[PDB]
């Protein structure tokens, strides 16, 4: 099987853990609310290929993590997550992009822009605004809800496909 190192990044509270947990849960534990950053694994078939996804659920840029630079060096692809009801989180996307570019010294890193919490009516970031931002980075944009599961598998599998076509 092929192993992929994925890193989930974004501002505090956008749903980085919720997304990761929704993908990787085997549901033995009913509720799991991770308090700090951690690594998770998921085996899945994507376009006929058996993949092992190593998924790193990072803390926001706000919190200190000693290993952050090495997480980014190791990471092969990045989910850049914001929340559609949090303008600040959307504006923060630039910070996360620049951090990844600074560490990896590259303009062509596999990424997916993720607008999470799309189950919510109180939207402050229009899809067209995020599509515009994604198009300026030359990356896919996908809207997700970690509550409903909408788009969650698609976001991760799109990232794997970006890594592949790199
Ligand atoms: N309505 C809604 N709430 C969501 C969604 N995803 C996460 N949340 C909620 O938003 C809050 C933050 O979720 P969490 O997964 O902790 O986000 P985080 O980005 O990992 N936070 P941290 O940076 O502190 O680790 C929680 O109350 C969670 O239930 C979603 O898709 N929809
Ligand atoms: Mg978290």
């Amino acid at each position: 099987m092929t192993e992929y190192k994925l890193v989930v990044v974004g501002a505090g509270g956008v749903g980085k853990s919720a997304l990761t947990i929704q993908l990787i849960q085997n549901h033995f534990v009913d509720e799991y609310d991770p308090s700090i950053e951690d690594s998770y694994r998921k085996q899945v078939v994507i376009d006929g290929e058996t993949c092992l996804l190593d998924i790193l659920d990072t803390a926001g840029q706000e919190e200190y993590s000693a290993m952050r630079d090495q997480y980014m060096r190791t990471g092969e692809g990045f989910l850049c997550v914001f929340a559609i009801n949090n303008t600040k989180s959307f504006e923060d996307i630039h910070q996360y992009r620049e951090q990844i570019k600074r560490v990896k010294d590259s303009d062509d890193v596999p990424m997916v822009l993720v607008g999470n919490k799309c189950d919510l009516a109180a939207r402050t970031v229009e899809s067209r605004q995020a599509q515009d931002l994604a198009r300026s980075y030359g990356i896919p944009y996908i809207e997700t809800s970690a509550k409903t599961r909408q788009g969650v598998e698609d976001a991760f599998y799109t990232l794997v496909r970006e890594i592949r076509q790199h």
